[PDB]
């Protein structure tokens, strides 16, 4: 029989993921159903979230020839029922303390960060870019966890440097950008944009470099339509723009600078948001969602 979640001991949890421990050397990677928006995680969960988010990393995960943290099938027998289609079994690392950002459009704090001082984590930009401009080649742009409820912060490559060593750092920027370069010509060529991109790894006993936690969902990385790319505007979030629009648009009774947490959602918004998932994924993947397992 497939073990009781209770049967492992809670580690880690994150805004929507969490983590626990199996044994010595592995852990359990579970995506929950919920959903932030604007720093917020959100009242009304998205049915399936949890499911098609980890089929999408998956799918990622087995596109790309690097090395990573999955450490058995979607359905090995460690994962219990409750969890099963969005937990993956995964390998113990020693986490870098580094956030991996590629950036292949300048959008959120990149953006902010060129329009405050011309520069990005350490990068001098031409002058003249904008909101969604292109960056060729993209942009390694990492940053580290702040407190609890303060965003990452941008910091440039010194920085990096002294948190992982000269030599390590100039791999996790390779890789970073080797990796976002693949995954964002793929989405591309099947109508998907991925503007950018964070990444965490870690390193085994052997000392190599391992790619962990998720890989290009839309928690991670922002999607974007690409039959509606329009340099100079913000782009809509292919997976998040129903969510966004009605909680600021008339019918919520929410102010977002208030900064008071917000109301649920419409049922039908979780059912339209639930849709735009399973689209993206099936778009990029060539796979079917209805395919994937659960309980
Ligand atoms: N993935 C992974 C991983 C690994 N393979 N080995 C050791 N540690 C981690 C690890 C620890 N924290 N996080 C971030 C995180 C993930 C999910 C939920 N909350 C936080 C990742």
């Amino acid at each position: 029989m497939r073990p009781s979640l209770s049967d492992y001991q809670h580690v880690a949890s994150g805004k929507v993921r969490e983590l626990y421990r199996v044994d010595d050397e592995h852990l359990l990677f579970v995506a929950t159903d919920r959903i932030s928006a604007f720093d917020f995680v959100l009242d009304t969960p998205i049915p399936d979230k949890g499911r098609i988010l980890t089929a999408m990393s998956v799918f990622f995960f087995g596109l790309l020839t690097v090395p990573n943290h999955l450490a058995g099938p979607p359905d090995d027998p460690r994962i219990p029922e409750e969890v099963l289609g969005r937990a993956l079994l995964v390998r113990r690392l020693d986490m870098l303390p580094v956030e991996c950002v590629a950036r292949g459009y300048l959008t959120g704090s990149g953006l902010l960060d060129y329009q405050r001082t011309g520069a990005v984590c350490g990068h001098v930009l031409p002058q003249g870019l904008g909101e969604a401009s292109r960056l060729d080649p993209p942009l390694f742009t990492p940053a580290t966890k702040a407190d609890i409820g303060e965003h990452d912060m941008n910091v440039d490559f010194a920085a990096v440097v002294g948190l992982v060593g000269a030599v390590r750092a100039n791999q996790l920027r390779d890789e970073t950008i080797k990796i976002y370069t693949r995954a964002a010509a793929h989405a591309l060529h099947k109508g998907i944009i991925l503007a950018d991109t964070k990444f965490e790894f870690g390193v085994d006993i052997e000392g190599n470099l391992v790619l962990a936690d998720e890989v290009f969902t839309p928690d991670s990385s922002r999607y974007w339509d690409a039959a509606h790319y329009q340099p100079g505007v913000v782009q809509d979030s292919f997976d998040k723009q129903f969510v966004r629009n009605w909680l600021t648009g008339p019918e919520s009774g929410w102010d977002r600078a208030s900064d008071t947490p917000p109301p649920p959602l419409p049922d039908e918004v979780a059912v339209a948001t639930r849709e735009r998932y399973i689209e993206a994924y099936e778009r990029i993947s060539g796979l079917s969602f209805s395919d994937w397992i659960g309980p």
